[PDB]
């Protein structure tokens, strides 16, 4: 339907790629991560592994993987736990490392002993911190819009509780959802394509797991709040390439700071400037006029930038 009602964990919903899943135990809970894990025709002899937003999933990456898969790239996508057609835990204390080594546990599994990790805003986030990890096993990092390129915390943004992120996000709704991405994410651009990540989202909080949609929700909010990366961006210890649409005002608590801090939080054409300047092997591709998820605003001008940058 045109309002679909989804699962708790995205059922209902079809990725564009056949859906693995691997169980696990983690925190005493039985836990399962959901993952795409494309192979090339001709193999390049590289894998990549694509690390989601907070409101996107492995399944929005349907034209990445193509496009890398086709350059001869193995492509692993992973939802992670407390996302998409993954686990939505009862209870978890989530921190980007402990999300960090699930996903190394995966890529474990897979075989894979070395990857170019991708990760989009919350997930170049998380990149950042699986980089900090596992450094002989990233050869290449690559942050599209990441968010974390400035603590929120330490600007001034009020601190939100879990309870009252939670309260908040109950309230999610498509048309709530497509008024904060037309601005945010396409920089006002809107096309009929963009409509099915609205519902994918919003279909979550309509059904039987919503409320258990929320909790996570508002336990990974808390997660990018309290635990910046921001810091240690001069530890990385390798090549990394930053994909910066210009026009992105991304800032957690935006809305509850004060004008003269909403003024001066997002502001993306200088973060991208700045965390290069900060990380030691960095190189910097500006988009003036794309915002915070370029790859799906423009994919073909995206992907040609991201092929090259790819390169060895
Ligand atoms: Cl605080
Ligand atoms: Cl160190």
């Amino acid at each position: 339907s045109q309002a679909p009602v989804y699962g708790e964990r995205l059922e209902g919903f079809d990725y564009a790629y056949p859906v693995h899943y691997l169980d696990f135990t983690s925190q005493g809970q039985p836990l399962s991560m959901a993952y795409l894990d494309v192979a090339p025709k001709k193999a390049n002899g590289r894998t990549i592994l694509l690390m989601h937003g907070k409101n996107f999933c492995a399944g929005t990456w349907e034209r990445t993987i193509d496009v890398l898969a086709d350059a001869g790239y193995r492509v692993i996508a992973v939802d992670q736990v407390g996302f998409c057609k993954s686990s939505k835990p009862a209870h978890y204390q989530y921190s980007f490392q402990q999300l960090a080594a699930n996903t190394h546990a995966l890529l474990e599994r897979l075989g894979v002993a070395r990857a170019s990790v991708i990760g989009h805003s919350m997930g170049g986030m998380l990149a950042t911190r699986y980089a900090l990890l596992y450094p002989r096993q990233v050869e290449r990092l690559v942050l599209v819009n990441p968010i974390g390129l400035e603590d929120w915390k330490a600007l001034g943004v009020p601190w939100r509780s879990v309870d009252d992120w939670y309260r908040r996000d109950l309230q999610t709704s498509a048309e709530g959802i497509r008024q904060y991405q037309q601005a945010t994410y396409y920089a006002g651009e809107w096309r009929p394509e963009f409509d099915r990540w609205v519902q994918m989202q919003a279909g979550m909080y309509r059904g039987k797991g919503r409320e258990s949609v929320a909790w996570n929700s508002a336990l990974t909010y808390d997660m990018i709040f309290t635990q910046p990366v921001v810091y240690e961006l001069d530890r990385l210890q390798m090549p990394t390439l930053l994909l910066i649409g210009e026009k992105d005002n991304t800032a957690i608590g935006k809305d509850a700071a004060p004008a003269e801090l909403k003024a001066r939080l997002g502001n993306y054409a200088q973060l991208g400037k700045d965390a290069a300047r900060r990380i030691p092997q960095a190189t910097l591709v500006e988009f003036p006029d794309l915002g915070h998820t370029p790859q799906i605003q423009a994919p073909e001008r995206f992907h040609q930038a991201l092929l090259e940058g790819l390169q060895t």
